[PDB]
């Protein structure tokens, strides 16, 4: 059942319906509707798109225009008021380490990506915006509130394009707009491997018959493999210290280089690739190239689901857990597993558990030099740090022995991201994900708190004293209501983060809706769940099942002493053991006797 949609750009295939291994771009998973989860294709819509002219203007783009007879309040004004705070003082969460904020991104990453309309790189349409702020076509500005410091030394705004969408390119179709996501909906490690042939190819190796990965050239790391730089010449790398000029990294995803915990996070999966296809060899000699490079990628693939599924969700979506996610059934033909366009802003509640500072120890788990703890905003797009300054080992001894941010109804998003964030086209250190974020779900067209909190099937507050009581704040819910003047406008971002978090979670009732939903789909629609019947066999399953990111670590640095629950806040020394007393991947039932 699968064709209508619009032809679209995307790159046409033949399905096998017999190989054993994924296509790298999510095509052929589903046998009736081939397309169904393949990237490039636009973001799946639950509810009806909410946009100004009811086809693809936002809700702000004209002044004039009111949403329910009041005027949606600019993204840095609620910014400004309700989200930033200055103390960064007990706003630690005291049982989640860094992992928690670091793997949530990774997860994410794998999942959605709705890149920017591009369209140029020559063009003066790409100044227009940036120097005057002149609002029309795909530049949407985020203004700046009267009284905003960011005034004085900025400008009048800041920079924002719209995202692309899924027929064309530049103008329009006729309907009823609709995002693309880049990347496919399957957590398949697509962030590892590219998600077209062609990117997908040139991240492998393939002078030698040995299925490895490319690894960088020109730097290691203690004997150590490191991501290959990237060839493109305008690189933001470089840009922020042209003195030591190193460019980027070249992964399966354009993010991996935000930020230096992304990138080492990126880089501990490159090597298991080429680790686990080096064993593979030695076990089955006459496997060749493709052979050693598909069932490696096969692993790694299972592993992310595993860590994910059984570590990570557990304590997001806490005691919600089993009302929207039950024990695992077998496939089914019948689940749409394509990502929706609100999982993408959902899925953002982590925003919020960055922490201020990232920092760096040497082996006692001390600090590692002088200058160890940094501050978050000087790490964006920075790989000099790494390649110059340290390898990957002190910054993944900081995400076990350091903490997470705690989503605080006073406190919601660090400084460090909601004034000073790097964007890769430009050049000051002076952005807000928090106004972007908020600006951003406007121009997907999200609709109001109210629908979503209906949606799962939650009270929708319509008074003061209503919002007072789901919000069980009164401070939050005037300041929430002299902004928005209805429940009904509430942006579901700033919306769905502001309710209390539920029992052991790290969200509330209309996130963990939002997440617990969409993340049984991709699961229960994916022919390549790992529990499903004949993608392993019974004997392999039994060996992934002891998986742990601790493992993943030791296997693939210098790192001795790690935790057994590498998510849980744990103290160095106590819950640290040494790796040989950790668990490990027994590839053992993947020889195979051909007699
Ligand atoms: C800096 C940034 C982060 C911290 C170092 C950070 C972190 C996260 C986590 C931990 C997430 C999930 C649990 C998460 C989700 C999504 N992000 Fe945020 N992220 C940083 C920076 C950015 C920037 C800049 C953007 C772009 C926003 C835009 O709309 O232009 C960003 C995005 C997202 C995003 C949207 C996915 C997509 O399809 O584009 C998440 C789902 N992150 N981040
Ligand atoms: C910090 O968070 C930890 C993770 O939630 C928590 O430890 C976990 O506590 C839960 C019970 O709340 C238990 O989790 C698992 O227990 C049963 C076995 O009896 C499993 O079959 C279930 O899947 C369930 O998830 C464990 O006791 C423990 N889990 C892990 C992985 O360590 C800590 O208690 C929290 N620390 C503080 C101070 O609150
Ligand atoms: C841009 O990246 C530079 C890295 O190439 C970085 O400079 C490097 O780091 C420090 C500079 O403070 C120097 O390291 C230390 O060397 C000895 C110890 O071995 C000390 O005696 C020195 O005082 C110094 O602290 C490196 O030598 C230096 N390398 C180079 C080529 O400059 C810059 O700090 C970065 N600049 C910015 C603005 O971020
Ligand atoms: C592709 O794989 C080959 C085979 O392992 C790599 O060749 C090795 O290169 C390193 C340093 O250049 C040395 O250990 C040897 O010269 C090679 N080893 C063997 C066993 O041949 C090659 O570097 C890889 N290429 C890339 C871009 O990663
Ligand atoms: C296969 O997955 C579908 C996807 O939802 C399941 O659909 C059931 O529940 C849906 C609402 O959550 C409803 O649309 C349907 O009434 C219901 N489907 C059927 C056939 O009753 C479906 O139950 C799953 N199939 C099996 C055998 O579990
Ligand atoms: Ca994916």
């Amino acid at each position: 059942s699968w064709e209508v949609g619009c032809g679209a750009p995307v790159p046409l295939v033949k399905c096998d319906e017999n190989s054993p291994y994924r296509t790298i771009t999510g095509d052929c998973n589903n046998r009736r509707s081939p397309a169904l989860g393949a990237a490039n294709r636009a973001l799946a819509r639950w509810l009806p798109a909410e946009y100004e002219d009811g086809l693809a203007l936002p809700f702000g783009w004209t002044q004039r225009k009111t949403r329910n007879g009041f005027r949606v309040p600019l993204a840095r004004e609620v910014s400004n008021k309700i989200v930033g705070y200055l103390d960064e003082e007990g706003v630690l969460d005291q049982n989640r380490s860094l992992l928690f904020m670091q793997w949530g991104q990774i997860v994410d990453h794998d999942l959605d990506f709705a890149p920017e309309t591009e369209l140029g790189s020559n063009e003066h349409s790409k100044t227009q915006c940036e120097e005057y702020c002149i609002q029309g076509d795909n530049c949407f500005p985020i203004m700046f509130p009267k009284n905003d410091p960011k005034l004085k030394t900025q400008g009048k705004c800041m920079p924002f394009f719209r995202a692309g969408f899924v027929c064309p390119t530049p103008p329009y179709q006729s309907l009823a707009r609709e995002q693309i996501n880049a990347v496919t909906s399957f957590l398949d490690a697509s962030l590892v491997y590219g998600s077209e042939p062609s990117l997908a190819s040139r991240l492998r190796n393939l002078s030698s018959p040995l299925g490895l990965m490319a690894v960088n050239q020109e730097a290691w790391d203690h004997g150590l493999a490191y991501l290959p730089f990237n060839n493109k010449k305008p690189s933001p790398c470089e840009f922020i210290n042209t003195t030591a000029r190193v460019p980027c990294f070249l992964a399966g995803d354009f993010r991996a280089s935000e930020q230096i915990l992304l990138a080492t996070a990126h880089t501990l999966l490159l090597r298991e690739h080429n680790r686990l296809a080096r064993e593979l060899k030695k076990l089955n000699p006459h496997w060749n190239g493709e052979k050693l490079y598909q069932e490696a990628r096969k692993i790694l693939g299972a592993f992310i689901q595993i860590i994910t599924f059984r570590d990570y969700l557990p304590i997001v979506l806490g005691s919600e857990m089993q009302k929207w996610i039950p024990p695992y059934q077998g496939y089914n033909n019948s689940v749409d597993p394509r990502i929706s366009n609100v999982f993408t802003f959902a899925f953002r509640f982590g925003h919020m558990e960055v922490p201020s500072t990232v920092s760096r120890l040497d082996e006692n788990y001390q600090p590692w030099g002088p200058e160890a703890e940094l501050p978050l905003h000087t790490l964006f797009f920075n790989t000099w740090r790494i390649i110059k300054d340290g390898g990957i080992d002190p910054l993944v001894r900081g995400l076990l022995a350091k903490k997470s941010k705690l989503m605080n109804q006073d406190k919601m998003v660090t400084s460090e991201l909601r004034n000073k964030l790097f964007q890769p086209t430009h050049k000051i250190h002076g952005f807000d994900l928090a106004a972007i974020n908020l600006q951003r779900c406007r121009d997907h067209g999200m609709p109001g708190y109210n629908s979503w909190r209906g949606f799962c099937g939650l009270s929708q507050p319509k008074t003061l004293k209503g919002l007072q009581t789901v919000l069980k704040n009164k401070i939050l819910a005037k300041k929430l209501m002299d902004l928005y003047k209805t429940p009904d406008n509430i942006d579901i971002w700033i919306g769905g983060n502001a309710e209390p978090m539920v029992e052991r979670g790290r969200v509330g009732p209309l996130l963990a809706c939002l997440l617990g939903r969409q993340f049984q789909q991709i699961r229960d629609g994916d022919r390549f769940w790992w529990e499903n019947p004949g993608v392993f066999t019974e004997k392999q399953r039994d060996s992934l099942q002891k998986v742990s990111f601790s493992r993943l670590i030791c296997d693939n640095t210098h790192i001795t002493k790690v935790p057994l629950h590498a998510f849980q806040a744990n103290n160095y020394p106590h819950d640290f053991v040494d790796c040989s007393t950790v668990d490990k991947l027994d590839l053992s039932p993947w020889a195979s006797r051909e007699n």
